[PDB]
């Protein structure tokens, strides 16, 4: 049969394939996972659609506020908490920092993570309160320039994987790079994700890069195309198979759609008040 | 509809899918291409198999000598010419260098390309005859230590994409990063290739990373697993559609197998005389 939302059904079949074919391993601390290495899915973004899963609600406020935080170049977790978004709190507090040997680091200074690499790749990091203007490569600005002036390019790439800075990161990048692609006035985006928790993190990442593509599409005067999601270690955690069993038996509703309620002078000119999400209907929460 | 070599048949269907579903575009070199954005295939390396295409012969000597050249960390194209491997020759001679503004550069100094990034990521490049010992990150050594001591890691990654150094590269990286993966003593490798010419370059890259996986597996005392080949712009050139129509109608022979005829102290201890390729049978050349 045809499903109202085929793209999310395929995601459920991804989860289903992992449980059926994946290999059972104990990640390092004992905690087991079910894992397939090498997967790929595509999600249609046309007509403002954004792939926020309907069988299990996604922390939309987190996606939005975190992505703007990435774009701003910030590595200060405290700015995200001032928006009431706690995803980076445990990774930036005293205990977690000291455990990595960052005993001199202010609480919340996550190190040279995503935002720093996107906008200042190759720059000398010191802390999250340093003015890095004009230091390093502005990958996000270069991408936008390539899309506008060289739409046919096959090198429109933005990487967060900086071997020199990995040591000083509280967490190594998970979505390690993405590639953009223009075809018949439509902007597409492929994301390579080295590691993916299909129960929690992966749906969140789909929304982030789906939203990012919609933003870049508007800045470049293009229409949204397709999101290609490539996974390295696509895995489910053993202790959480019950929740996915429930999620899989649910028929997906239609994806919501993004709507930008004002114009923007650049990728840096977005604000939470003008990113609208319409008709996000989900199935009830899962214990 | 079974096949002696299923993995190569799927490749033929990849090319076929590109031709039937791909989008027709004119790239920055003129001359059109047929392209799909986002593809993925898997090739079995178990029991020493290496995916060297049989429907169209691959330049095995180029694969072998170039990969050893990469591993050595060399950026001097002249060493490859001393082995009779003339890829990278036109990219490193006077005309091409001056066209990019490297008017002060010695012939053959390809810049901070693959070899430099693999073994000295983040280091200050100057020329291809400089001792970079202790400079930058030795990603290839980091990967090997991770495989040995942390086989379950989801962060075993080696990237050739350095935004800081792109300007000084004669050619921007095409195979941009790879991720490794250990499961029950089997070593796998996923390659993300931003751009892929299915008629020439892609078959070569599959063998390169296939051989690389076989090599790293032996150093770490593991068995070869799976090669996951992810493509960004997977394309055929409109000029060569006639040739591929023939190639697609060919039944693949069995893949050849790699056999290492002596022990190795490290990934740096390999030589052409001890990498053997057994039973590589190909279909005849195509006009
Ligand atoms: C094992 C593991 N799986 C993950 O998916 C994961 C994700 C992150 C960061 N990340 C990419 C996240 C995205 C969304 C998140 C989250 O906590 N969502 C909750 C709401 C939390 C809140 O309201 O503050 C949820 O939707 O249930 S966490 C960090 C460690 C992880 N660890
Ligand atoms: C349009 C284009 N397609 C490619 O595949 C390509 C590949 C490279 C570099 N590369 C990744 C290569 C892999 C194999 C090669 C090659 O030329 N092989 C010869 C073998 C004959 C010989 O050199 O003796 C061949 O079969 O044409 S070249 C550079 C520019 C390109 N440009
Ligand atoms: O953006 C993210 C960050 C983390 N994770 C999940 C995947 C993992 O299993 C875990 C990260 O652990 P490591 O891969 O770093 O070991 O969190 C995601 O899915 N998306
Ligand atoms: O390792 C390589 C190097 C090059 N190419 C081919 C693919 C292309 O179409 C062309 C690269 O040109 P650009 O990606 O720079 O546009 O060469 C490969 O397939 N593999």
């Amino acid at each position: 049969q045809v499903h109202l939302n085929q793209d999310e059904y395929k995601y459920l079949k991804q989860v289903e394939q992992i449980l059926r074919e994946g290999t059972r391993r104990d990640d390092r601390t004992g905690t087991g996972t079910i894992s397939i290495f090498g997967m790929q899915s595509k999600y249609c973004l046309r007509n403002g659609t954004i792939p926020l899963l309907t069988t299990k609600r996604v922390y939309w406020k987190g996606v939005l506020e975190e992505l703007l935080w990435f774009i701003s170049g910030s590595t200060d977790g405290k700015l995200l908490m001032e928006k009431n978004v706690k995803i980076w709190e445990k990774n930036g507090d005293r205990a977690f920092l000291d455990n990595l040997g960052f005993t001199s680091r202010e609480e919340g200074d996550l190190g040279p993570v995503y935002g720093f690499q996107w906008r200042h790749f190759g720059a000398k990091y010191v802390d999250c309160h340093t003015d890095y203007s004009g230091q390093g490569v502005d990958q996000l600005a270069e991408v936008i320039r390539q899309i506008k002036e060289q739409p046919d390019s096959r090198r429109i790439i933005m990487s967060a994987w900086n071997p020199s800075d990995l040591g000083q990161m509280v967490l190594p990048p998970c979505h390690t790079m993405c590639q953009f692609y223009v075809d018949n006035g439509e902007l597409s985006c492929q994301l390579y994700q080295r590691s993916g928790d299909m129960g929690l993190g992966v749906p969140f990442n789909l929304a982030s890069y789906g939203l990012l593509t919609h933003m870049i599409a508007k800045v470049c005067g293009l229409k949204p195309g397709t999101l290609v999601h490539t996974l390295g270690d696509a895995h489910v955690y053993s202790n959480h198979v019950d929740a996915l069993k429930i999620q899989l038996d649910r028929e997906p509703y239609a994806f919501p759609k993004i709507r930008f309620t004002r114009d923007v002078a650049s990728i840096d000119d977005f604000t939470s008040d003008m990113i609208a999400l319409d008709d996000y209907k989900c199935h009830p929460k899962i214990p």
